[PDB]
RNA sequence: CUACCCUUGGUCAGGUUGAAGUUCAGGUAACACUGAAUGGAGGACCGAACCGACUUACGUUGAAAAGUGAGCGGAUGAACU
RNA sequence: CGGGUCCUAAGCUGAGGCCGACAGGCGUAGGCGAUGGAUAACAGGUUGAUAUUCCUGUACCACCUAUAAUCGUUUUAAUCG
RNA sequence: UAAGGAACUCGGCAAAAUGACCCCGUAACUUCGGGAGAAGGGGUGCUCUUUAGGGUUAACGCCCAGAAGAGCCGCAGUGAAUAGGCCCAAGCGACUGUUUAUCAAAAACACAGGUCUCUGCUAAACCGUAAGGUGAUGUAUAGGGGCUGACGCCUGCCCGGU
RNA sequence: UCCUAAGGUAGCGAAAUUCCUUGUCGGGUAAGUUCCGACCCGCACGAAAGGCGUAACGAUUUGGGCACUGUCUCAACGAGA
RNA sequence: CUGCAUUAGCUAGUUGGUAAGGUAACGGCUUACCAAGGCAACGAUGCAUAGCCGACCUGAGAGGGUGAUCGGCCACACUGGA
RNA sequence: GGGCGUAAAGCGCGCGUAGGCGGUUUUUUAAGUCUGAUGUGAAAGCCCACGGCUCAACCGUGGAGGGUCAUUGGAAACUGGAAAACUUGAGUGCAGAAGAGGAAAGUGGAAUUCCAUGUGUAGCGGUGAAAUGCGCAGAGAUAUGGAGGAACACCAGUGGCGAAGGCGACUUUCUGGUCUGUAACUGACGCUGAUGUGCGAAAGCGUGGGGAUCAAACAGGAUUAGAUACCCUGGUAGUCCACGCCGUAAACGAUGAGUGCUAAGUGUUAGGGGGCCCCUUAGUGCUGCAGCUAACGCAUUAAGCACUCCGCCUGGGGAGUA
RNA sequence: GUCGAAGGUGGGACAAAUGAUUGGGGUGAAGUCGUAACAAGGUAGCCGUAUCGGAAGGUGCGGCUGGAUC
RNA sequence: GGUAAAAAUGGCAA
């Protein structure tokens, strides 16, 4: 995704301004970046290199929403409705 | 008459099975996929009309120059008319 | 009411035309040709023998004649097409 | 129709047996569809009592349709009539279908599929002396002809002869 | 060693093909020229005049069970033409 | 406190509830009714094998093997039912 | 109280689930842990002591011991739980870097084969030597043109990139990962990974397309005792493309992954920093201590020293068979 | 009358024995055929795969060194 | 660059 689209991503879920870090907007990059793949996997279907990057983003934004939901559970039942993930 | 064909019409009680697809739920990164429900496919199933003619008995100067009786096959189809 | 004085399918025929010892074959325009399209009447009564046909009652359709509310009256704006 | 029960016979030919509906249950194998109604079993009349319902109505009523229990009668309750016999193997043909009108219905024909070959379009092929047609108001994923015949696994060697 | 264009492969096999032949062995039967399995000395199988399998299907051909019975032992009686 | 996954599904009185009956007694123990539960990779279900233990044999120990005599508990009494 | 480079043994390699394990500080709790008390763990036996049998065996008596035991009282370092902090791990931002990483279109040039003509002539081709073959119906050679498929010389390097398998003309589009610096941010969010789930050379299989080259099978020639080979001339599948299937290789570093620690010297790839030199990060090679090893060897790219987790081994054959 | 041992009937499951015949394995004469591997084993060998051949094996494709004189 | 081609076999003991 593009560094402007990703700056907007932040702006949007970051939880204090100068946040780069918090599970918000890590979650929400990722769910990004995952999307703009699996368009790209839609059109190249044996593109598999790509698509174990997708792999591993998937698992990367697991294990960011595991830790959320076990830190705060509301701010975790917010981020999944916003980003429609579940 | 009969074979095939052309054009235009008609007919096929009732019962059964339950394809694809779809929807919902679950499931997935997205798909596969899973379960219900829905759906109504088929030279599909059983069985009359109808069409046929496998067996057998009768009939054999016949009721009949090819039939009758009892069973028998198909019966939405390459159907029958 | 069914058919004709309506329509066309397959098919048949076919002015000229094309082809062919002859006879004749083929074919265009155009015709003909229902098994289909269009198309205005029903109930009751009645004979030994006919009936949506006769009769009784109540209808519908097309056309004609007359009188016509109204509308028009020649680039026409009433009307036919 | 005693007793027997295929001993009959080329051969169970014919006959007998099975048969309805409901419930339980149901194998090898398989192309996963099937096989399957597999098979093998159980129930079925009438009366009374209690009692889930559904359709249509303001309701009543009417129509449909169960469940449980307790009784009654006969040799027997789909009390008549009408309604699969079944199973295990082997050959052949995949299959539905077609055929010797009137001695053969089949393992024969056809078939979807395979393959070879011809054919560039006034196509090849076919009918006609021709004209004119079919092919096709189609155009090589198309059209004619030969052979093979679902599907699965396959399909070896020989071009000397014709 | 001789010959050929090349010498039949896989699979299958007493077979819708096997003369000899009721081959031989095993199974099934009290007893089986049929049948099934196996064997291979294939008279004279063999790969699209296809080879070998094959679920489903068949008024197909074939062998064996269960049930059933006047088919039979072996006939008898009754109804009707 | 036992082996086997070349045993992965199992169960319909089954899991729970309600009521009644029944038992010294609690309880699906049983029976109607209602619901769809219960169990299982932390090995259910199946199959095989086996009485269990105090002990006993071995081993430096940790372990391994075994379950005579004696004592405890359980089960059985020709087989099966009452 | 053993191992897995070469002896038997690292899954071909990822993505991940359960589970196992997990950085630093404070506070608290007390499940594990530690320390007592109480009850109980029959008797017999074992063990120890003593006593009785002439001794011993044996008999008797008293201790001692035997729980993964229960109940209850303390301790709190560690493990666990709870609460609150931290930034070093792990991520994110920001600023840079290189790359045959992947997918899809498009564009080139060399060469091979075939076909068409011109010139031209008696061979060409091939081998150890031959022959089959091709050519005289004009071959081969040479010149020019056309058709088609496949692969990309030079660059090119123990070079680069990727989890592995792999990836080499160029262009564009889409897309994955990695490294350096900085220290915005988050604040242990981590590691491994059974069962799962994907990717996976080559050959092979299915459907459709394509067919230059090479080339199983197959056919000639030759060699040979034979030659179902090696060599020669041909040649089909296949080799190529698309989409499915297969799921295996000495899939190898015969070396699982993660983390930290432990002499040096030298080359190279992509960076960073400071004065050609020095320092530094991440790769990639060579050489070599300590240590390790049966030896060979390995050696900051461990096969050294450690901790976590997973897979795997237990004589050979039968057999990777039934 | 309910329940009910034993018994009967039926379709399945599992186990063991046996069966014409057939398959590979093992062992055992100094049997027959060839010579595939070990040396550059006389075509380096081996791994996966495909196909072919009396037999070991051959050949194609990819891979490994656990090969490669000068 | 090469390269000459062909080039089989030989009981178990001690
Ligand atoms: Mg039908
Ligand atoms: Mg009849
Ligand atoms: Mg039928
Ligand atoms: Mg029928
Ligand atoms: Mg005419
Ligand atoms: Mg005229
Ligand atoms: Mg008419
Ligand atoms: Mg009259
Ligand atoms: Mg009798
Ligand atoms: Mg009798
Ligand atoms: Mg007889
Ligand atoms: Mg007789
Ligand atoms: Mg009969
Ligand atoms: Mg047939
Ligand atoms: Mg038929
Ligand atoms: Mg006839
Ligand atoms: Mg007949
Ligand atoms: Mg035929
Ligand atoms: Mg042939
Ligand atoms: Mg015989
Ligand atoms: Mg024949
Ligand atoms: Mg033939
Ligand atoms: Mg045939
Ligand atoms: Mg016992
Ligand atoms: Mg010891
Ligand atoms: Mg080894
Ligand atoms: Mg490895
Ligand atoms: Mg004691
Ligand atoms: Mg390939
Ligand atoms: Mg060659
Ligand atoms: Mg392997
Ligand atoms: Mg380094
Ligand atoms: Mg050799
Ligand atoms: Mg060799
Ligand atoms: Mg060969
Ligand atoms: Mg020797």
């Amino acid at each position: 995704i593009s560094q402007e689209r990703k700056n907007e991503i932040i702006k949007e879920y970051r939880v204090h301004e100068t946040d780069t870090g918090s599970p918000e907007v890590q979650i929400a990059v990722l769910t990004a970046e995952i999307n703009a793949v699996n368009e790209h996997l839609r059109t190249h279907k044996k593109d598999h290199h790509s698509r174990r990057g997708l792999l591993k983003m998937v698992g990367r934004r697991r294990h960011l929403l595991n830790y959320l939901r076990s830190k705060d559970i509301q701010r975790y039942r917010e981020l999944i409705k916003s980003l429609g993930i579940r």
